[PDB]
C-alpha cells in the first residue's frame, strides 16, 4: 500500500500524527494516532499552541448534535461539542466517511506547545468512548460505511522528527521481517492483552503473572513509555538495576527523575539487559515473546552535547501500557476483524551490532487465562 507508507510524522515525545481532512471543502488537520482512547477530538478554537483548528462555520457538511463532551485521559483533559461531518485521510484509503467529531473548546494540559498536531484519533473501542458507548468511534464508522477491511497496522519508527506508517485496511510485508505472531484481544474496550511471562536478560522474574496485567495490560500509541504496574515495576527495575550493576546511577533516574549522560561515540548499551514479555498465543497453552533492547527504553532528550538518553520504563495504576517504547521495536497489527494483535520485528526498529528486537515462538505456558484479571 505504498500510498500509506510513511504517512505518519512526529517529534520525540510528542506522539505520531496523520494528515486528515474534515468538512466540505476539506480542512486539513494533523491528528495524533492513539490506540489508547476512542474519541476523535479536534481543536475547534484558536488556542495559541495550535497551527490550525476546525472551523465548523466553513463546512456545509457539519451537523451539530447538541451534546457536550468531557474527555479526561490519565495525562490531560478536554471539553468539547459533539457533531458529525465528512472525514477523509489523504494518504490512507481513498474514501470519505461521516464520522463523529468532538469540537474542542476548552483544554488543560492536553495540547503540547511546540507540537504539530491539532487533534486525536482514538482507535480503540466504543466501550471507552466518551461520553458513552453510543458514540461510534471513527474506525467503526469507517468500516461500517466502506468496504475497508476491519483492521489497521502501525509501524512506529523515530529515526527532531520521527516517522512511520499507518496502513489502513491492511498489512504491508515491506514493513517487517520474519513472521507476525498474534495475541488475542482479551476485551474490546482498550486493546487489552495478557502478558504471561517477563524476562530480563533471559532471566525470569519468577513473579505471579497476574501482576504483569494488574489491572490491565494494553497497547497504546498515545503514550511514550513502557508502563509496568507498580509492583512488577518495583521488581522489574530491581533486576534491570542488578543486571546493569557494571555502572552506578541515581535512584531518582529509574523513577524517571533526571537525564543521565555519556560519550558521543560509545554509550554502554551492552550493559543494559534486553527485556522480553511473553504474550498469550492463539492456542491453548501456546505463548510467544517480543524482545526489546535499550535503544527502545533508553531514548534521547534532544547542558548537553553528548550522545545521551532517558529511562523510559515507569510505574502505573490503570495497568501495563505498551507505549512507543515497545511499539517502535515492532510492526503491530490491530486485527479487529479477529479479536487479536500481531507483532513482527519492525523493518525500521533501530538496533546495534550484536543484539536486535525479536518476536519468537511458540512456547509452552500453562494457565494463560489465569494471568488475566476480573
Ligand atoms: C503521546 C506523546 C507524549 N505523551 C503526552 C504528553 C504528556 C505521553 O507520553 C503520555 C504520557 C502519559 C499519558 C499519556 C496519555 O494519557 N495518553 C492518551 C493519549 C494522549 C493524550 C494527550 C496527549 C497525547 C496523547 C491515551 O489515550 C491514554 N490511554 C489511557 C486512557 C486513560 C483514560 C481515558 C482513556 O480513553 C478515554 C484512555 C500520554
Amino acid at each position: 500500500f505504498v500510498e500509506m507508507v510513511d504517512n505518519l510524522r512526529g517529534k520525540s515525545g510528542q506522539g505520531y500524527y496523520v494528515e486528515m481532512t474534515v468538512g466540505s471543502p476539506p480542512q486539513t488537520l494533523n491528528i495524533l494516532v492513539d490506540t489508547g482512547s476512542s474519541n476523535f477530538a479536534v481543536g475547534a478554537a484558536p488556542h495559541p499552541f495550535l497551527h490550525r483548528y476546525y472551523q465548523r462555520q466553513l463546512s456545509s457538511t457539519y451537523r451539530d448534535l447538541r451534546k457536550g463532551v468531557y474527555v479526561p485521559y490519565t495525562q490531560g483533559k478536554w471539553e468539547g461539542e459533539l457533531g458529525t461531518d465528512l472525514v477523509s485521510i489523504p494518504h490512507g484509503p481513498n474514501v470519505t466517511v461521516r464520522a463523529n467529531i468532538a469540537a474542542i473548546t476548552e483544554s488543560d494540559k492536553f495540547f503540547i506547545n511546540g507540537s504539530n498536531w491539532e487533534g486525536i484519533l482514538g482507535l480503540a473501542y466504543a466501550e471507552i468512548a466518551r461520553p458513552d458507548d453510543s458514540l461510534e468511534p471513527f474506525f467503526d464508522s469507517l468500516v461500517k460505511q466502506t468496504h475497508v477491511p476491519n483492521l489497521f497496522s502501525l509501524q512506529l519508527c523515530g529515526a527532531a522528527s520521527v516517522g512511520g506508517s499507518m496502513i489502513i485496511g491492511g498489512i504491508d510485508h515491506s514493513l517487517y521481517t520474519g513472521s507476525l505472531w498474534y495475541t488475542p484481544i482479551r476485551r474490546e474496550w482498550y486493546y487489552e492483552v495478557i502478558i504471561v511471562r517477563v524476562e530480563i536478560n533471559g532471566q525470569d522474574l519468577k513473579m505471579d503473572c497476574k501482576e504483569y496485567n494488574y489491572d490491565k495490560s494494553i497497547v497504546d500509541s498515545g503514550t511514550t513509555n513502557l508502563r509496568l504496574p507498580k509492583k512488577v515495576f518495583e521488581a522489574a527495575v530491581k533486576s534491570i538495576k542488578a543486571a546493569s550493576s557494571t555502572e552506578k546511577f541515581p535512584d531518582g533516574f529509574w523513577l524517571g527523575e533526571q537525564l543521565v549522560c555519556w560519550q558521543a561515540g560509545t554509550t554502554p548499551w551492552n550493559i543494559f539487559p534486553v527485556i522480553s514479555l511473553y504474550l498469550m498465543g492463539e492456542v491453548t497453552n501456546q505463548s510467544f515473546r517480543i524482545t526489546i533492547l535499550p535503544q527502545q527504553y533508553l531514548r534521547p532528550v534532544e547542558t548537553s552535547q553528548d550522545d545521551c538518553y532517558k529511562f523510559a520504563i515507569s510505574q502505573s495504576s490503570t495497568g501495563t501500557v505498551m507505549g512507543a517504547v515497545i511499539m517502535e521495536g515492532f510492526y503491530v497489527v490491530f486485527d479487529r476483524a479477529r479479536k487479536r494483535i500481531g507483532f513482527a520485528v519492525s523493518a525500521c526498529h533501530v538496533h546495534d551490532e550484536f543484539r536486535t528486537a525479536a518476536v519468537e515462538g511458540p512456547f509452552v505456558t500453562l494457565d494463560m487465562e489465569d494471568c488475566g484479571y476480573n
